[PDB]
Formats: structure tokens, C-alpha cells, sequence
């Protein structure tokens, strides 16, 4: 059931890209009559090693808040996952902003936090937590996706040091990630603070992390952002944001990783704000 034959996967369209790969919508149609199930299929476009690691990570994750691994097709050639037609949260928020209230945003925040608490329990660092990497199962259910940059922490080391600087938009990176290429479950907490900001602005482009940080900012942009952050400057409270939600973002944005709340400490606080 977890082995998908290449010849039966029928290409339909492109779903997206990210981290030198692509996601396609395919029908797994062994009958050849267009009645088979729709699946989301990820493939590559040393890269093979990081793709194999991603598959092994996702295959061992079992959560209502993490995108479901279905299987693999060999040539490992492709990663097969459940298809979520509503797509990424970032685009969903922009389209349905006039229908989703603060209660719904708090529900999504709590579900992402629960998925992140579970990833941390698995010693998994996501490294790319952003609304563009969160999928919408339904109007009341979100799931974390894209484990392309994810790392498993060894048993005796609670952080990870990357050899070369990242290729992701710099606006979600923690100061220790921007300065020393250090990543941990605490830098995932920083990124979650940016996710909370994204939810509460409904991913509005005009006040996005990139537009707002550029606005606030011969020195490179990365060094200028680090300077901004080291001074204690932070993204402003989104328009109409409840005061308590903004206070949580600021806690996620503590200068030192050790002072940031844990996902287990954040969870009951978001659950309390939701109700
Ligand atoms: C998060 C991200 N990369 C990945 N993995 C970034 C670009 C993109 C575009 C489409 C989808 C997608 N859409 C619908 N159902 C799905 N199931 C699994 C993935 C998926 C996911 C992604």
C-alpha cells in the first residue's frame, strides 16, 4: 500500500516549488479510468541524500497536525503524500480573510503549536516554519508540511550548526541562525513567533515580515536585519491584534534561545486564549 508504481501515477499539474524541488498533483490511477485518488507528489529537480533524509523523517511522523506520508515511487524517486486541495495557509488566509475571525486564527496557532510540540518530542528541528509551509486540511484544521530542511538532533546535542548560510527568505530566521547558522527547537520557536504575526495579518503582503522589516531597516541586508534585531526592534503588533497574542510573539522573539517559551508552555496559553 506504501509502494506506488511509476506507471500508475498520472501527472495533472504543478502545485508548487521550494528548496530545489517541486510538488505535483497526480492521480494514482492503476485502473486507467480517472477514478483513482488524487495525491501530492514531491520530487527533486548530495541532493539525493537530503531528499532520502526528508522521506525517512516524514515516514516516522504520526500526527493529525503533520502532513501524512503515503509512500514512495522508485526509479527513491518520489515522495507520495495526501493531497490537501485547500493548499498553503498563506494563500488561504489572503482569500478567506473576511470569513476567518480571531478565534479561528487562535485555533490554527494552537494546532501548529501542537504539531511543533510533537516534532520537538521527535528531536526534529523543522528549520523552515512559515505560513507558506503550512497546509489547510479544512476551515478548522491545519497541518505542517515541507521537511526538506528538517534536521534530527543527536541524543547528546540540543542544537545544530549549518556549514553554509541558508537559501530561505531571512525574515523568519532567529538572531543565532542569522549570526552563527545555529538551529534548534528554540529557533523553531522564534519562527513560530513570525508565524503568529503571519496569521494575525492574514498574510497581507503590505505588512508582511519582508515588507515591514525592509521598511523598518554599504551594509548587507542580513547584517542590517541582525543589527535591527540586536537593538531589540521587532515587527509591530498586527492591525487589530489582541494584546495577549502580541505579548506571546514578543516572548517567541526573546534575544536568547534559552529565554523563549517552549512549545509545551505555549500550547495551553493559546488553548486558553482560544476559549
Ligand atoms: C509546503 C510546500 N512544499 C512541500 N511539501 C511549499 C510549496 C507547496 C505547494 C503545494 C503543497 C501541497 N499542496 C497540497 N497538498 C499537499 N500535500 C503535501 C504537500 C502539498 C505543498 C507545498
Amino acid at each position: 500500500p506504501t509502494i506506488f508504481e511509476e506507471r500508475h501515477l498520472k501527472y495533472i499539474s504543478q502545485l508548487g516549488k521550494g528548496n530545489f524541488g517541486s510538488v505535483e498533483l497526480c492521480r494514482y490511477d492503476p485502473l486507467g479510468d480517472n477514478t483513482g485518488a488524487l495525491v501530492a507528489v514531491k520530487q527533486l529537480q548530495d541532493q539525493q541524500r537530503d531528499f532520502q533524509r526528508e522521506i525517512q523523517i516524514l515516514k516516522a511522523l504520526h500526527s493529525d497536525f503533520i502532513v501524512k506520508y503515503r509512500g514512495v515511487s522508485y526509479g527513491s524517486l518520489r515522495l507520495v503524500m495526501e493531497y490537501l486541495p485547500s493548499g498553503c495557509l498563506r494563500d488561504f488566509l489572503q482569500r478567506h480573510r473576511a470569513r476567518l475571525d480571531a478565534s479561528r486564527l487562535l485555533l490554527y496557532s494552537s494546532q501548529i503549536c501542537k504539531g511543533m510540540e510533537y516534532l520537538g518530542s521527535r528531536r526534529c528541528v523543522h528549520r523552515d516554519l512559515a505560513a507558506r509551509n503550512i497546509l489547510v486540511e479544512s476551515e478548522a484544521h491545519v497541518k505542517i508540511a515541507d521537511f526538506g530542511l528538517a534536521k534530527l538532533l543527536p541524543l547528546d546535542k540540543d542544537y545544530y550548526v549549518v556549514r553554509e548560510p541558508g537559501q530561505s527568505p531571512i525574515f523568519w530566521y532567529a538572531p543565532e541562525s542569522l549570526s552563527d547558522n545555529i538551529f534548534s527547537r528554540q529557533s523553531d520557536v522564534w519562527s513560530f513567533g513570525v508565524v503568529l504575526y503571519e496569521l494575525f495579518t492574514y498574510c497581507d503582503k503590505s505588512c508582511s515580515p519582508s515588507a515591514e522589516f525592509l521598511r523598518m531597516m554599504d551594509v548587507p541586508a542580513l547584517s542590517r536585519l541582525l543589527e535591527l534585531l540586536e537593538e531589540g526592534q521587532r515587527l509591530p503588533a498586527p492591525p487589530a491584534c489582541p494584546a495577549e497574542v502580541h505579548e506571546l510573539m514578543k516572548l517567541c522573539w526573546a534575544p536568547s534561545p534559552q529565554d523563549r517559551p517552549s512549545f509545551s508552555a505555549l500550547g495551553p496559553q493559546l488553548d486558553m486564549l482560544w476559549s
